[PDB]
């Protein structure tokens, strides 16, 4: 029972033990397959290896849902080098690479053991009848839904073909549902477990915000004589991001930080299919150090730093972006830069996209969940206090007594005039 878990982890990858308790709590709980858990901690092994280990575990192949096609090819890709059957079904995949794997799942024993799909191919009308021939024969063994939040209309990515995936789980009670996440909001935890029609009770698994490793510091542009130089001795010391708002913003700064040595390069939707790939494969190569990207870029180990040219769109998204940063758990420093016009030129578009399906759709209670995600982080800055607690009181998560790890642990009294100097800046 226990026995078989600990061999298969360290001749598959190499560990010893597990990170956390928790981790093996949740990898026992999915290994039982008895109830439906829910898996919420920051991303990595850690929450991957809670589904990738009782996949090969138990008889029967698994159907693991990513809205990302980049991200699939990430963890495809790094499997195949830990020699597992792996196959992943995306839009890009061509017919005859999908009548080899379509063929496969409908035949007795099949070859592959772990499968990767989109929530847009899973619930499509095409691939429907393929899955039916595992319901019936008991292969399907778990059901995986990576990147949990994007079925609630409260959280920061709401993403919509999720919520056909909703009945899915309920049609097919013969095996157990597995919901993995890193946005912990209670409002979006309650609306994972309702829309997903995940079985009563679940088993839910949570692991703190907090990462020691992490210095979360808030700069503001309105009162920085210069900028540029600002941000390339923060760059200095330290692979890293630096994201912002507009295609054109990266863009500025991929060459105003190039020309005063640090160099580094674009990345968004702007730049071609081939571009994106490719700059992306020179990002691992350390020929990009520095990447300079908008939402769209969304794993590698080696992160010392995560700086927010711009204001996020969400206090859960920042989270997000900002938790990239030293996953091996070497320190790494993540900065954010206000200033009150960067701040409207946001608000204002936000406001504009509400109204736009207002005037299509009409009034919502979700209408209202996307302008207070904004709030939430405009306070983040504005207010005084610990940075780390901020994230406590949005998610739910427990107090962290921190020092040597925020602005606030750092200096509670030079960000603190910083403060009162930003009101008197206005006229
Ligand atoms: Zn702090």
């Amino acid at each position: 029972p226990e026995r078989r878990v600990r061999s298969t982890l360290k001749k598959v990858f190499g560990f010893d033990s597990f990170k956390t308790p928790l981790q093996e709590s949740a990898t026992m709980a999915v290994v039982k397959g008895n109830k439906d858990v829910f898996v919420c901690m920051p991303t990595g092994a850690g929450k991957s290896l809670c589904y990738q280990l009782p996949a090969l575990l138990a008889k029967g192949i698994t159907i693991v849902v990513s809205p990302l096609i980049a991200l699939i090819q990430d963890q495809v890709d790094h499997l195949l080098t830990l020699k597992v059957r792996v196959s992943s079904l995306n839009s890009k995949l061509s017919a005859q690479e999908r009548k080899e794997l379509l063929a496969d799942l409908e035949r007795e024993k099949p070859q592959t053991k772990i499968l990767y799909i989109t929530p847009e191919m899973a619930a499509s009308s095409s691939f429907q009848p393929t899955l039916n021939s595992l319901v019936s024969r008991h292969l399907l063994s778990y059901l995986v839904v990576d990147e949990a939040h994007c079925v609630s209309q409260w959280g920061h990515d709401f993403r919509p073909d999720y919520l056909r995936l909703g009945a899915l789980r309920s049609r097919l009670g013969h095996a157990p549902c597995v919901a993995l996440t890193a946005t912990a909001t209670p409002q979006v935890q309650e609306d994972v477990f309702a829309a997903l029609h995940l079985k009563k009770p679940v088993a839910i698994f949570k692991t703190p915000c907090f990462r020691a490793n992490l210095f979360y510091d808030v700069q503001f542009k309105e009162l920085i004589s210069d900028p540029y130089g600002n941000l390339k001795d923060f760059c200095l010391k330290a692979c890293g991001i630096v994201y912002c708002r507009t295609r054109e913003a990266c863009e500025q700064l991929a060459i105003e930080l190039s020309c005063r040595g640090v160099n580094a390069k674009a990345y968004h939707a702007g730049l071609k299919a081939s571009e994106r790939t490719l700059v992306q494969n020179d990002w691992m190569e350390e020929k990009v150090p520095v990447i300079v990207a908008t939402i769209s870029f969304g794993d590698k180990a080696n992160v010392r730093f995560v700086a927010h040219w711009n204001i996020a769109k969400s206090m859960a998204g920042y989270y997000q972006e900002s938790g990239r940063a030293g996953r091996d758990g070497k320190p790494s420093w993540c900065r954010l830069y206000y200033s009150r016009n960067d701040r409207d030129q946001v608000s204002f578009l936000i406001r504009k996209e509400v109204a736009k399906l207002q005037e299509k759709r009409g009034n919502k209670a979700s209408d209202k969940a996307t302008i207070m995600a904004f709030d939430a982080l405009v306070t983040f800055c504005e207010e005084l206090g610990c940075r780390h607690a901020a994230i406590a009181k949005y998610f739910g998560d427990a107090l962290p007594a921190c020092a040597k790890g925020c602005d606030h642990c750092q200096n509670p009294t030079a960000v603190r005039r910083r403060l009162e100097a930003l009101e008197r800046s206005s006229s």
